[PDB]
């Protein structure tokens, strides 16, 4: 067969493509306005919504007809979205090309590897999931110098769309679960994995859904405000921007480190702790946000907690319901993050504008993270289902 570490590289490739898709709009804000920032951000909001919703059908189709078809279709759709975003002329044009097509393909690329990589690593599920999701923290590090090299804009859309289509087709080409019988390794009761209908009907699934929505919303609601908070406190734009930039490093690193850490010690308490820490960070920025060092610390903590969500929620869902229906279960679960990605940033901006001050959005995010802390800490796994219909066999 093939080594079980190959799916990790595949998910790295696919998630890196998705990260390039998500990082594109920030590089395009200035060039596109050259020919309103909020008008541009509407395309990104559409992209987030489409992405986060298309995970659900992507997960169902991955569970039904395998993940290769889904990821490669996603690569086609995204590549089309980017290459067509390159040939745009109107606002709605970019909305469709980037937000819808590219977002569609991006969701279809993102989900199947998150579902597949743990299947090869039953001994290290959270780490493998982290490899399936760590590419999104990379999009900035690879694209930003690349995008600057191309511009210093349509060239970015076209060539990046080609490269992303290629990486996604490579990742999806070699992507498939292990064979049904044997699992890569080095009268009784027979348990079994939950069905998608059994998981979707479970109450803890929606407690996790609610926690996910809250965490994603709070993070997306304040991250855009971190550097503006620093400038309001008295820092120079350069200093505040430098301070907030460490959030990318922590957001990327946490996806692998938290995965490995909970593989070793368990999910629930570390996860709840990270949420608590995010709560404290939303509150603490008011004391630490006015100096490069303090603002950097808050950005790192926000990045760590936020990023950890995207390993720990799929790892938690895998713990609860098992991996056979993980495509459907986590695809459904991720739509929470899709909705938050649509609405959260706008709400943060609106609250700040409404009051003129940062207390309201940060305090609202702290409340959401408190709720998430409570849910994540108090939710223990459900009863492992038994296959009585398979149990009967031991005479
Ligand atoms: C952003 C917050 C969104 C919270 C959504 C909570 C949904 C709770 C009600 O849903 C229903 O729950 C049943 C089992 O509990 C399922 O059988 C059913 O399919 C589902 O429709």
């Amino acid at each position: 067969t093939m080594p079980r570490w190959v799916p990790l590289l595949l998910g790295l490739l696919g998630s890196t493509t998705c990260g390039m898709l998500l990082y594109a709009w920030s590089v395009f804000i200035k060039p596109l306005n050259a020919e309103s920032r909020a008008e541009i951000a509407m395309a990104f909001a559409i992209c987030c919504l489409i992405f986060g919703l298309m995970t659900f059908p992507a997960g169902r189709l991955s569970d039904k007809m395998g993940p290769r078809k889904v990821v490669m279709t996603g690569g086609v759709l995204l590549a089309i979205g980017f290459i067509l975003s390159g040939f745009i002329q109107s606002k709605y044009q970019l909305y469709i090309t980037y937000g819808v097509i590219a977002g569609f393909g991006g969701g279809m690329i993102y989900l199947p590897p998150i579902a597949t990589a743990p299947k090869w690593w039953p001994d290290r599920r959270a780490l493998a999931t982290g490899f399936a999701v760590v590419g999104l923290g990379l999009g900035s590090f690879l694209m930003g110098p690349l995008a600057t090299y191309i511009i210093e804009w349509r060239y970015v859309f076209w060539y990046c769309g080609v490269a992303m289509g290629i990486m996604a087709l490579i990742a999806g080409a070699f992507l498939e679960p292990p064979p049904a019988g044997w699992k890569p390794a080095g009268a009784p009761k027979v348990t079994r994995d939950w069905t998608y209908e059994e998981a979707k009907g479970d109450t803890k699934f929606w407690l996790l859904y609610l926690a996910y929505f809250c965490g994603s919303f709070a993070g997306l609601m304040v991250i855009g405000h971190l550097a503006g908070f620093g400038r309001d406190a008295g820092l120079t734009a350069m200093a505040a921007a430098g301070a907030v930039s460490s959030l990318a490093f922590s957001n990327a690193a946490t996806r692998i480190l938290s995965g490995w850490f909970v593989d070793k010690i368990g999910i629930r308490v570390y996860f709840a702790a990270l949420f608590a820490l995010q709560t404290a960070a939303m509150i603490a920025i008011f004391q630490l946000g006015g100096s490069v060092v303090g603002l950097s610390i808050v950005a790192i903590v926000i990045g760590w907690n936020y990023g950890a969500m995207f390993t720990l929620f799929p790892a938690t869902c895998l713990q609860f319901y098992g991996p056979t229906a993980q495509g459907s279960n986590y695809g459904l679960l991720f739509t929470a993050c899709g909705l938050a990605g649509f609405a959260g940033p706008w709400v943060g901006g609106w609250l700040k504008d409404t009051t003129g001050t940062y207390y309201l959005p940060f305090l609202c995010a702290a409340a959401l993270c408190a709720l998430g802390t409570a849910i994540v800490f108090m939710t223990k796994p459900p009863e492992k289902k038994h296959a009585l219909e398979l149990e009967v066999l031991f005479q």
